[PDB]
């Protein structure tokens, strides 16, 4: 099974470009609160750190930095971080994400963008 996000990612370069553009703006609206900048969606979410921090910010709090692997030393620590971000998503009411947590760690762009897009849809009005 595929959906409209598969269709644009797979077939619509111009629409994909505004999606990416919008996602970079959105993730920085929040991550800039921590003096963090994203420039490259392809890799800067792979280690799970920004994704955890973003999830706290979208729900109005700062996640304790010792509660996840702030400087992950391995594939496994990255996967654990992504899994924790997915847990926070579900705790807040989102359906379990489509992608495996390791898909994000392995820098699958479509997986990364879908996850971020579903956050944007839900949380675009968080200040």
């Amino acid at each position: 099974e595929r959906d409209a996000f598969d269709t644009l990612f797979d077939h619509a370069p111009d629409k994909l470009n505004v999606v990416k553009k919008t996602l970079i703006t959105f993730v920085n609206k929040h991550l800039n609160k921590l003096n963090l900048e994203v420039t490259e969606l392809e890799t800067q979410f792979a280690d799970g750190v920004y994704l955890v921090l973003l999830m706290g910010l979208l729900e109005g709090y700062f996640v304790p930095l010792h509660s996840f692997f702030l400087t992950p030393d391995s594939f496994e620590q990255k996967v654990l971080n992504v899994s924790f971000a997915f847990e926070l998503m579900q705790d807040g009411g989102l359906e379990k994400p489509k992608p495996r947590p390791e898909d994000i760690v392995n820098c699958d762009l479509k997986s990364t963008l879908r996850v971020l897009y579903n956050l944007f849809t839900k949380y675009r009005n968080v200040e």
